[PDB]
């Protein structure tokens, strides 16, 4: 029997707040890539918990990365300001969507949909249901090893 890893994709770009982002920066780090929209109520419920979890783990080898789908730049930039989003967030591009589409049957068709990449660099799981603050905290602990 074999353990087939699922290497995370490479991706990069410019964030909504005008900063550089490269997945190269994430070598050896666990991270969760969150496809979201700020108008979507389950996203509005979960992103503040994500921001709190980011604060706990930012210097402990983990980060969220947000990719905003079905969105507009001024709306996402203002949500970042109002909610104090402190992890990288990019507007979706077709390339960013196709980078992750392959990990879920049907592709990404609901939001929020998030992908858990462990500190090994493998995609370990897909989140397509709500998660509590405490659930994200435990997921990060597990993903880090």
């Amino acid at each position: 029997a074999d353990a087939r890893p699922t290497p995370a994709p490479s991706f990069s770009g410019v964030t909504v707040d005008g900063k550089p982002f490269s997945s190269a920066s994430l070598k050896g780090k666990a991270y969760i890539v969150n496809f979201f929209a700020t108008w979507c109520p389950p996203c509005r419920s979960e992103i503040p918990d994500m921001v709190q979890v980011q604060k706990t783990w930012a210097s402990r080898g983990f980060t969220f990365v947000g990719i905003a789908v079905n969105e507009q730049l001024p709306n996402v930039k203002n949500y970042m300001k109002t909610q104090g989003i402190i992890y990288p967030v990019m507007m979706a591009t077709p390339e960013l969507i196709r980078a992750f589409n392959g990990y879920i049957d049907g592709g990404i068709t609901g939001i929020p949909t998030s992908f858990v990449i462990d500190a090994s660099g493998n995609v370990s799981g897909v989140i397509v249901g709500p998660r509590s603050k405490a659930d994200f905290d435990r997921i990060v602990k597990m993903a880090l090893g």
